[PDB]
């Protein structure tokens, strides 16, 4: 549940961090490109960015 996974993990996010903001619209190529770097694949990529930005919103309260 946890999930949680966490998960998230890693290393990636770290890199995604800076990257996220920069652009937040990763293209197809952009990802694959970054994937080549190491260890990151389209998968977690999107999953990341996606969920990553979700945290942004928010507002949320927004809640």
């Amino acid at each position: 549940r946890r999930k949680k996974r966490t998960s998230i993990e890693t290393n990636v996010r770290f890199a995604l961090e800076k990257s996220f903001l920069a652009n937040q619209k990763p293209t197809s190529e952009e990802i694959l490109l970054i994937a080549e770097q190491l260890h990151m694949e389209k998968e977690v990529i999107r999953v990341w960015f996606c969920n990553r930005r979700q945290k942004e919103k928010r507002i949320n309260p927004c809640s």
